DNA sequence: TGAGGCATGC
């Protein structure tokens, strides 16, 4: 890449998810490996028919080494239940595999920082390897960073959420459904939260109803 | 504390 080397040559030629996950722990495709605790690879099995892709680890994901374990993951768990999506059908990952954060000079708390488009493009080869291994029927794009990673920078989740989409550039031609990131339900006003949760559930139901 | 899609800064 122009700013970052990219992950492409760190990605081993394999569909084994465990081998991919170990190799991501050695990735230096961008700068984010340096300050992060560990790579946070996807969770689930190749038999999954629904792949869900978030933005990046948060604080709790970085410490645990698993995706969607913090507050946003708790919300996602409730939305999955409300749509009767069995977790055995899921492979869950993020567009970026190492936690990007900063700290105030006189503070200790790690402050989440949105990955740059540069870092998203650098990390995308891992996502392509995951999609090739899992071959999902449908991909849920949880938020703008993930949706733009596969649908292009001009894509707007608030414009096209809940629509079943297909693009050429994507291995295996799965259906794609974009929605808002579960953390946005928390970031927004408490009085919009109920309607926003119902909207996430409705978008998940669209994805769950995709028939290959 | 935990987005999104516009903007401005260097
Ligand atoms: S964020 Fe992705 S590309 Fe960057 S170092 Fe980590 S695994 Fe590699």
């Amino acid at each position: 890449g122009s700013h970052m080397a990219g992950a492409q040559d760190f990605v081993p030629h394999t569909a084994d998810l465990a081998e991919l996950a170990a190799a991501a722990g050695e990735c230096r495709g961008c700068g984010l490996y340096r300050d992060a605790t560990q790579a946070v690879f996807g969770a689930g099995g190749r038999s999954a028919r629904i792949m869900m892709i978030g933005e990046q680890p948060g604080d709790k994901e970085d410490l645990a080494g698993l995706p969607f374990v913090g507050p946003a993951g708790r919300l996602l768990d409730r939305a999955l239940e409300a749509a009767d999506i069995d977790r055995d059908a899921l492979y869950v990952t993020n567009a970026v595999k190492h936690f990007k954060f900063t700290r105030a000079a006189g503070g200790k708390r790690r402050i989440h920082k949105t990955p740059s488009r540069t870092e998203v493009v650098a990390c995308r080869p891992w996502l392509i390897a995951e999609m090739t291994s899992v071959e999902p029927d449908v991909v849920v794009l949880l938020g703008a960073t993930a949706a733009k990673a596969l649908l292009g920078n001009d894509f707007r989740v608030t414009q096209h959420r809940g629509e079943v989409l297909h693009v050429d550039d994507v291995p295996g031609d799965p259906a794609l459904v974009a929605t808002v990131h579960p953390s946005s339900l928390l970031r927004g006003p408490k009085e919009e939260r109920e309607s926003a949760f119902a909207g996430l559930v409705d978008d998940l139901r669209v994805a769950a109803d995709v028939r290959p």
